[PDB]
């Protein structure tokens, strides 16, 4: 799903296509919204498992108390809601690769466990001492500093050194050349579908707007800008009236 010829992001495919073979973890860095678990999905993509399953643990989306339950597992009984036995992200994602993604917001004790899990592939279900093992390429995301986050003590260096082998930074949008323009025809295409519209051009103020603005929250603030224009008018061109705000006035200053 990756989109743009960009020289900042040939740099990023040449490090997945070289990479993508060995099992060594990549992490990945860059602002919110920059494409890390389309990044972490190519590697699989270009993988020798790429017919087998490519798990995202969003760690961003799941609470904070109960990461270590949607990783590992858990049996019934195991904590207060724990209902039925669960089977953890690592069983899905035997034989594939699995997405760490948010990893600096799993908690210290949860980081303690995740550092044997990641040498050997051990782990236990949450609520009992029996060991299990499976087969899994890992791939880290974080939109954090995470040199910053162990400085700070809110993530364990140990854990970081065994997971930081081969780092990609993705570049920010603004950095990204014609790849800005490119990701927002592909994304008036889609979302031209999604709502029943057929929009395919950007005149020629909003493409001065789009190439020129800073786009602080980068591909998904992209994203919300054109789902918002292809919502709210039917037109085959975006026009410079239906930037939303505040994408006008932020550039202005
Ligand atoms: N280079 C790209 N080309 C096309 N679509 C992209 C690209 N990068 C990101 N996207 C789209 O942007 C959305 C955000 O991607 P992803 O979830 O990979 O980002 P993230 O860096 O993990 O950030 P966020 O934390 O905002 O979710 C997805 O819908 C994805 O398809």
């Amino acid at each position: 799903g990756f989109i743009g010829n960009s020289l900042p992001m040939q740099a990023v495919y040449r490090v997945i296509e070289s990479a993508a073979s060995s099992k060594a973890t990549v992490f990945i860095t860059g602002e919110s919204g920059t494409g890390k678990e389309v990044c972490a999905e190519a590697i699989h993509a270009a993988s020798p498992r790429h017919d087998k399953p490519f798990i995202a643990l969003n760690c961003a989306a799941i609470p904070k108390d109960l990461i270590e339950s949607e990783l590992f597992g858990h049996v019934k009984g195991a904590f207060t809601g724990a209902s039925t036995e669960r089977q953890g992200a690592v069983e899905m994602a035997h034989n594939g690769t699995l997405m760490l993604d948010e990893l600096c917001e799993m908690d210290l004790d949860l980081q303690s466990k995740l550092l044997r899990f990641i040498q050997t592939g051990t782990y236990q279900k949450v609520g009992s001492s029996k060991m299990s093992s499976v087969d899994v390429r890992f791939v880290c995301a974080t939109n954090r500093n995470p040199w910053e986050e162990v400085q700070e003590g809110r993530f364990r260096e140990d854990l970081y050194y065994r997971l930081h082998v081969i780092p990609i930074s993705l570049p920010p949008l603004r950095e990204r050349g014609g790849d800005i323009i490119e990701i927002a025809h592909a994304l008036l295409g889609l979302m031209s579908l999604e709502e029943g519209k057929s929009f395919s051009r950007f005149s020629e103020p909003v493409l001065r707007l789009f190439e020129s603005y800073s786009w602080p929250g980068n591909v998904r603030e992209l994203q919300n800008v054109i789902r918002n224009i292809v919502v709210l008018n039917t037109d085959d061109e975006v026009k410079l009236e239906m930037v939303p705000p505040p994408i006008l006035e932020h550039h202005h200053h």
